[PDB]
């Protein structure tokens, strides 16, 4: 489950971090988003018929999804997403955005090449992946721990 | 930094010797696998990582992922029953880098995958092109032979 309250906190956590990066820009953020999608997808390992038991540990799957959510939030922030949009977007946590596991990669690249990345899809997909394959609370906990870590790493440099 | 048909034919035989040990081998999964290794390799370049002072993973890591991409490219070529005619005509497609520079290779790769899919020629071509343009052919072949040896030992 996900409230507008919770989503608003997520975006605030992301903004606090992104404000510490002067070179921050949407082009790189969108490329980075796509790359974390494949980092995540490579932890699920649906296609690896050469492994007896495919799939990396749950905490590893969640921490890449957390990475993907980070850039989705950042895109929505940098794009100046409005409350009006967020509130129309939450009742869409019951959509088939994550598609099915066998088509999600293909689908993802199609939407990217054709339509590009907008604030709504970039936010929606990692939340919707979490709702359908994990839990939203599992993702939020992974995400909060990761950003604290990211902050501690930025202090070093 | 040259590639002969003899060399390419040796790589294909190396790839088949490994793939014959994988009874679940199928084209659909190999194509998905190929796309994923592309992004594994792309993420070793870290060109987009403005939040890093010194972006880029070590050379051995970049080459190991480029070797993975060559592996699935060779595998796709093998499963598709690639012909001598096609290989000998493909080698003249080294030379011309054409397509991608570094700031566009991700978007270029995805465009091609979506619009054309993965064919025997393109999937084999790309990692050889990349080796020619950012590393050397020799470096990729050496990295590929080390990786496959590790792969076999892992299947043991
Ligand atoms: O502008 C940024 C940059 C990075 N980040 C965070 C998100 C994510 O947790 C992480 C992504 O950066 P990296 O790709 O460097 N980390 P990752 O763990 O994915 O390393 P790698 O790509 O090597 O697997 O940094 C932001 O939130 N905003
Ligand atoms: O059918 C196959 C399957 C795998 N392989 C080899 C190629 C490549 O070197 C490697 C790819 O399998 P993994 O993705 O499981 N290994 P990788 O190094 O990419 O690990 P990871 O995906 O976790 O980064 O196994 C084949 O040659 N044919
Ligand atoms: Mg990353
Ligand atoms: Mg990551
Ligand atoms: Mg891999
Ligand atoms: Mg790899």
């Amino acid at each position: 489950t996900l409230t507008i309250d919770q989503l608003q906190e997520l975006l605030q956590i992301q903004k606090e971090f992104d404000d510490r990066i002067p070179t921050l820009n949407l082009r790189d953020s969108k490329i980075a988003y796509v790359v974390e999608f494949f980092e995540w997808f490579n932890t699920l390992e649906t296609f690896k018929n050469w492994k007896k038991k495919p799939g990396k540990p749950l905490d590893v799957q969640l921490d890449e999804l957390a990475d993907m959510l980070a850039f989705g939030l950042s895109i929505a922030n940098q794009s100046g997403v409005s409350l009006k949009t967020l509130e129309k977007l939450i009742p869409s946590t019951l959509g088939k955005v994550y598609f099915n596991t066998s088509s999600i990669m293909k689908d993802f690249m199609e939407d990217f090449v054709y339509f590009g990345l907008g604030e709504e899809d970039s936010l929606s997909l990692p939340l919707n992946i979490a709702y359908n394959l994990y839990s939203i609370d599992q993702l939020i906990d992974a995400y909060k721990k990761k950003m604290k870590r990211n902050h501690e790493r930025q202090d070093g440099t």
